[PDB]
C-alpha cells in the first residue's frame, strides 16, 4: 500500500531533485559542518545507494545529509535499509523524520529512526523529543530504554517507526524495538504532537566534535578515520491497512 518510494537506481548521479533537498548550516551539532558544503559533493547515488559522505576538505569538515521537500501522515510507516561504511570516531549519521510546518523545534517533535555514537559503538539510538519531554533548552529526547547493545550498523540493516494518533513504534530488522504512546493530555503540552503536521525524512552523516568550544555527544574527531559513508539502499513509506 506504497506511499513513496526511492531505491536511489535511477538515471542520475544525484537523489531526485524533484523529492530531495540537501541540508543546510545551522548552529547546532549536526547542521554546524553543513556550512561550506559546495553543492553535492558529499552526496551522490551510485549502483542502486544513496551515498553520503563526511571528510575533512582542506582544514575544514564537510558532512552529507538530504532531506525531503515533501512530508507524511501518520498512519503510515517509514522503512529506510541502511549501513555504515566504517565506525568513524566521531561519526554522527542519522535517520529522521521532522515536522514541516511545526512551531519552533522541539514542539511540534522530532522522531529518529537511526542515530550512532563512538562512545556506544555497538549500538544505535531510536529516540523521540518534544516539548513537553525535553524542556525548550533540553534535548535530552526519550530513547529505547532497553535497546540492543550487540549490534553492527556497517552490515545493512531496515531502520523503521510506525506514527499513528495512538502511537509511533520503532522496528529494526522488521522487530519492534519500542514505542512511545500518545497518553491524550491536554493538547495544550504538546506530548504528542507526532499527527499535526506532516513527518519528512532526513538522511545525514554529519560530524560532531566542538562546537562553540564545548564537546557534542558524538564526541572528538578522529581525522586518521575520515571519510566515512552512510549507504541508503532505499527508502520506502507505506499507508496501513
Ligand atoms: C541539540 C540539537 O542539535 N538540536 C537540533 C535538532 O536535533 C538533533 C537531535 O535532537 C537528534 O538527535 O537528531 C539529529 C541527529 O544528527 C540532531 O542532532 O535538529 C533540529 C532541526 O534541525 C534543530 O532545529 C532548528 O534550529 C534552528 C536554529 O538554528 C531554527 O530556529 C528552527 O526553528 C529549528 O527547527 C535543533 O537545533
Amino acid at each position: 500500500s506504497v506511499l513513496f518510494v526511492d531505491s536511489f537506481d535511477g538515471s542520475s548521479v544525484v537523489p531526485d531533485t524533484a523529492v530531495w533537498k540537501l541540508c543546510t548550516y545551522a548552529n547546532n551539532a549536526w547542521s554546524q559542518w553543513f556550512r561550506d558544503v559546495n553543492g553535492y559533493e558529499n552526496v551522490k547515488v551510485e549502483d542502486g545507494y544513496l551515498k553520503l559522505r563526511a571528510c575533512k576538505d582542506n582544514g575544514t569538515y564537510k558532512n552529507g545529509g538530504v532531506f525531503s521537500k515533501i512530508g507524511f501522515p501518520c498512519g503510515t510507516r517509514l522503512e529506510v535499509k541502511a549501513r555504515l561504511t566504517k565506525l568513524v570516531r566521531g561519526g554522527f549519521p542519522a535517520i529522521w523524520q521532522m515536522p514541516i510546518g511545526a512551531p519552533e523545534w522541539p514542539r511540534g517533535g522530532e522522531i529518529d529512526l537511526m542515530e550512532w555514537v563512538q562512545g556506544t559503538p555497538l549500538q544505535i539510538y531510536q529516540t523521540v523529543h518534544t516539548y513537553y519531554i525535553n524542556g525548550a533548552n533540553g534535548s535530552a529526547g526519550v530513547t529505547n530504554k532497553n535497546p540492543d547493545k550487540n549490534f553492527d550498523v556497517t552490515k545493512d540493516h531496515v531502520y523503521a517507526v510506525e506514527r499513528t494518533e495512538k502511537e509511533v513504534i520503532f522496528y529494526v530488522d522488521g522487530k519492534e524495538t519500542w514505542r512511545y504512546g500518545n497518553q491524550y493530555l491536554d493538547e495544550g503540552k504538546l506530548q504528542y504532537p507526532f499527527c499535526e503536521y506532516p513527518f519528512n525524512i532526513i538522511l545525514n552523516f554529519s560530524l560532531g566534535g566542538e562546537l562553540n568550544g564545548r564537546m557534542t555527544w558524538s564526541g572528538e574527531i578522529c581525522d586518521e578515520d575520515l571519510p566515512g559513508e552512510m549507504w541508503v539502499d532505499w527508502v520506502r513509506v507505506v499507508s496501513l491497512n
